């Protein structure tokens, strides 16, 4: 690939290892230094046939330095923590970072601020799940077009994940506000958050090697007579859904910085109008 | 409150003619108490809710126009007749500048959509009346057109079930396969799983057994090449009533471009569906 090399913070959590996986597959170039959290130590990770060396977050104004002297290119992917969110994007772009954000949580407005404001090559979304953005944004386009078309229909949403997430996922909140435009009547409070493992595995689906890693959801629409039924879902196990949208994040990006864009801040709607690379 | 104009349902005797008017009757528009039925049925008294209406044959439809019109001026007509008298009956609605809603399937269709622009008219034509179908059909297809490729890699298997002697791939099963090829699926047509069975169709598609011989179930499931990624959505249509509430909301969108005098005549269920709830 004609794609620059990307460095992935944090190489050695859950979303963040599967990102340098997929990368390293698809044939980007891991650059063999990664950012871990405050109170992880040291290490030496494998990611395919790359060794990794992973610097404690105080190093990182060297580790940086290293990267940016032997990998100018470089593109910086972020999948940490919500607390780490404004302050990595702060860094980011005081530095000319270009990077991805898959990171949730933090200041979202801040976070896009910071971003658009420095005129950094930046990709933010908090949802890199492409093929899940893609039944967002039709349920939002259909919400758009065609106002009211369901008016007097009764919702149900269902919807399972790790016992990690108490709420309501970022996701079933945008569809269900589609919905609302369409003429539903359903408050957040109404989804059916699934959260036994026993009941997501035998009533949602869910594999037991998967109970602590998934997102799988259930929006079931009803006629006020009861004779049609409409029915979506979007199931995810694992982590190779982000892992492989990433990638394409990073593709595309790498495209706008070798053409130097005017426009510096996309998200992954952008991402998925360029077509699959 | 709906402030609609009065409609003329022809067939009021047919199945789904007479489903089209208990809705309108149930939703509060005005039935006209007069019908025109086919060649070879005779006059008679039919009670759609609490309205008697006075079936007229089709041989006396000038006749019948005349005292239609001199009661409802405003009155719009909905056909769910037969393919054979539609072409007819719309040069019929368009010569007597009758505004029409045309259900009914079959016909020469261009000639039908020519005539009815040519005149004019008033006129909503559009063979497929369940506006939530409609809908997202039209959504698969911009959501396609926007994200090429965006499903590139992953399987699709597309099942359906409908009465027995279905042997072709439903109208709108090929227009959202035809958007799904647009985001990167590779699928034939061939490929399409009729459910024929009705021990399946109720046991695996979860049709109700009173409904086994008048449904539309549609299921396209999407999965990635690893196998971890599923992605499900069904539309299911038990009997007919979706087509009856799709066409009283055409009546009351109808209406209201003619109240406006809108430059533009002749609209689909796409147009129904862009001009919001109505009720
Ligand atoms: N965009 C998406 O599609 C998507 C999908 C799944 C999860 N997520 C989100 O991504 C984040 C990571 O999820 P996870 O399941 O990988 O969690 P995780 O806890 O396994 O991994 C996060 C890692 O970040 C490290 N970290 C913390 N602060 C850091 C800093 N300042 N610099 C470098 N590393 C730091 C931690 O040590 C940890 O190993 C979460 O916010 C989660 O909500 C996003
Ligand atoms: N748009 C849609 O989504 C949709 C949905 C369901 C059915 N349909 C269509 O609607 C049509 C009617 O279906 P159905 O089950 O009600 O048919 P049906 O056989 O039950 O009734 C049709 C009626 O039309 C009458 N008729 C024939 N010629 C006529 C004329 N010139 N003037 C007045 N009446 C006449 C017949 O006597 C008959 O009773 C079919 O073509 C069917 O495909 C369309
Ligand atoms: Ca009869």
């Amino acid at each position: 690939l004609a794609a620059a090399p990307v460095m992935v913070n944090d190489c050695t959590g859950k979303v963040g290892q599967a990102v340098a996986e997929a990368a390293v597959a698809a044939g980007l170039r891991l650059v063999p230094l990664s950012l871990t959290g405050p109170g992880r130590g040291g290490k030496r990770v494998v990611i395919g046939n790359v060794e990794v060396d992973v610097r404690e977050v105080s190093e990182r104004e060297d580790v940086v330095k290293e990267v940016i002297t032997e990998y100018p290119n470089v593109i910086v992917v972020d999948y940490t923590l919500p607390a780490a969110v404004n302050d990595n994007a702060e860094f980011y772009c005081k530095q000319g970072l270009p990077f991805v954000m898959g990171t949730t949580g933090g200041d979202r407005e801040k976070l896009l601020d910071v971003a658009r404001k420095s005129g950094t090559y930046s990709i933010i979304a908090p949802q890199m799940g492409k093929q899940v953005v893609a039944f967002v944004a039709a349920m939002e386009i259909m919400a758009k077009q065609f106002p009211g078309a369901f008016s007097g229909y009764t919702l149900q949403v269902t919807e399972s994940h790790q016992s990690t997430k108490a709420d309501v996922s970022g996701t079933a909140l945008a569809v269900i506000s589609s919905l609302r435009k369409l003429g539903l009547d359903f408050k957040d409070e109404q989804v059916e958050l699934v959260r036994d493992p026993k009941e997501q595995m035998t009533r949602m689906g869910v594999p037991e090697q998967h109970l602590n890693g998934h997102a799988f959801h259930t929006y079931k629409i009803i006629s006020p007579d009861g004779t049609v039924f409409f029915e979506f879902k979007h199931n995810v196990c694992g982590r190779s859904i982000y892992a492989q949208g990433t990638v394409d994040a990073v593709l595309f990006l790498s495209k706008k910085i070798q053409e130097k864009s005017e426009k510096r801040l996309y998200n992954m709607i952008d991402v998925l109008e360029g077509g699959s690379m």
